[PDB]
């Protein structure tokens, strides 16, 4: 049933190596699976995430012929796309092996079927119209559905939607290289304010020395040619680390994050802007973040519109400051039409546990103030569920009510958090 937070009466003292990014994972298997494919070498990836949907991606390579080799979060790709009779890839709730590994599949020379089970999700039949005009000769309105390979895929130009079919769009870039005639997208729309997702995407084809220029607004053009095998090492997922430097934050204490990059693609700047804030102690090392956590802070008032995904962990940040202490967060009145309304969650919670926190028009106003233990609800949300985490380093008896929300997306945190503690 309930999760108890474990508390941190003293600093915590950690070094921690936090799982990777599923976004990064993902690209770079399909990476190391092309590079593999067209006979560059063996790629090593380095930090991994390992969970239900990365298996599926590791199993639908294999299926395609690839050797995958490792443990945990430490892999190799190696060999051929060679499929051979009755290739069967599953892909269910992994909405990336659908958008991802077909055109994969199209560099080999027998037929692959695709399968997975509503009526109420999302319709494939216009990303199968897509592959179609690209030349990948595969039939269905829907799954199951077989592209027969003919060893290339013509490619061309296509127009999509780049913001609603913004998976689907990396998919066709990360195997772009490998087209005849290589990949024009264009975006549909005059204007594609974020598309994180994409531009991940362009940045790893870069490092696998792949040419795509993306110098003009909404188009993105990649050349026909070969995939470096490389040393992918995926940086830690942003969100995650987050939350693991907010027990160095609320306990006083020191987290040391391994296998952090000189540069990152993700806003990390910008959470480490308010850490600063807040007179953290932060050194950026080696390959290591290392933040320490002062004895306390004040309250802040912080925009979060360049990274939304924070605000959770943000909020617990806010509800620990020193009592009588306020809060403004803003930028995020945008969050309450996602799946979940994580505003109306944060301040139920908050305020469940004996705290003080207002919805607003932009965002939320918290008022730091001693909490009690209590039963935190998580809306089966990973993100809710770390920052009950949070605010029980520093509260006793907080319980998680499911901690099964977080360990679908990342299998390791309850261990790595309780050795952490
Ligand atoms: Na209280």
């Amino acid at each position: 049933k309930t999760w108890p937070a474990p508390t941190a009466p003293t600093p915590v003292r950690a070094t921690v190596t936090v799982p990777g990014s599923k976004s990064q994972t993902n690209r770079a298997l399909v990476l190391a699976a092309l590079a593999a494919a067209q006979g560059r070498g063996a790629s090593t990836i380095s930090g991994a995430l390992r969970s239900r949907d990365t298996e599926l991606m590791l199993d639908a390579l294999q299926t395609l012929g690839l050797r995958v080799d490792g443990v945990g979060s430490e892999l190799t790709v190696s060999g051929r796309i060679e499929p051979g009779p009755g290739a069967r890839v599953d892909c269910g709730l992994a909405g990336t092996v659908l958008r991802f590994v077909p055109p994969l599949a199209a560099l080999g020379s027998v037929p692959v079927t695709f399968d997975g089970d509503q009526a109420r999700g999302r319709p494939i039949a216009p990303l199968l119209d897509a592959l179609r005009e690209l030349g990948v000769a595969v039939d269905g309105t829907g799954l199951p559905f077989r592209v027969r390979g003919n060893g290339s895929l013509a490619g061309g130009t296509v127009a999509i939607d780049a913001s609603a079919s913004s998976q689907f769009v990396s998919g066709l870039l990360l195997s772009a290289a490998s087209f005849t005639d290589g990949l024009t997208v264009q975006h549909t729309g005059s204007s594609l304010p974020s598309a994180p997702h994409i531009a991940m995407t362009a940045a790893m084809l870069r490092q696998a020395g792949v040419d795509i220029d993306d110098s003009t607004p909404n188009r993105w053009q990649v050349r026909p040619g070969p995939v470096a095998a490389r040393r992918w090492d995926i940086e830690p997922d942003l969100t995650n680390a987050v939350a693991f430097l907010s027990a160095a934050v609320v306990s006083g204490g020191t987290v040391r994050i391994t296998g952090w990059p000189r540069v990152s693609v993700q806003p990390a700047d910008h959470i480490l802007a308010i850490l600063r804030q807040l007179n953290a102690v932060v050194i950026h090392a080696d390959s290591s973040l290392e933040v320490r956590g002062p004895t306390g802070y004040d309250g802040f008032d912080v925009d979060l519109r360049a990274v939304g995904e924070l605000t959770p962990s943000v909020a617990a940040l806010a509800a620990l400051a020193s009592p009588g202490s306020v809060s403004r967060l803003s930028g995020i009145a945008h969050l309450r039409g996602h799946e979940t309304d994580r505003l109306a969650a944060l301040s139920t919670e908050i305020n469940r546990l004996g705290g003080t926190c207002r919805e607003t028009p932009d965002g939320l106003v918290i008022t730091a103030t001693p909490l009690r233990p209590g039963i935190w609800r998580a809306y089966a949300d990973h993100r809710m569920a770390m920052a009950g985490a949070i605010i029980g380093l520093r509260v006793a008896g907080v319980e998680v009510d499911d901690i099964a929300a977080t360990t679908k997306t990342l299998p390791e945190f309850p261990r790595l958090w309780a050795e952490m503690v």
